[PDB]
């Protein structure tokens, strides 16, 4: 393997290197409802919610997922 403290797509979801659209959503809204502002009453959570989606919203489309698997967000710093 390789050292962690990367941050991918994929873990963030909880999911493996490839997995379908129906997978990615899934996943992606188990933790939403769980990372909502609506149901969560403490920030912290709500917080994540916004980097959760940062991450679906690539695996789910065809271009964004492609280019991540192929290549990868990179050395894309925030």
């Amino acid at each position: 393997g390789s050292s962690g403290s990367s941050g991918d797509y994929y873990e963030i979801l909880g999911v493996s290197r490839g997995a379908s659209d129906e997978d990615l959503k899934k996943a992606y809204r188990r933790l939403a409802l769980k990372f909502h502002p609506d149901k969560n009453h403490a920030p912290g959570a709500t917080e994540a919610f916004k980097a959760i989606g940062t991450a679906y919203a690539v695996l789910s489309n065809p271009e964004k997922r492609k280019q991540y698997d192929q290549f990868g967000s990179g050395p894309s710093s925030g």
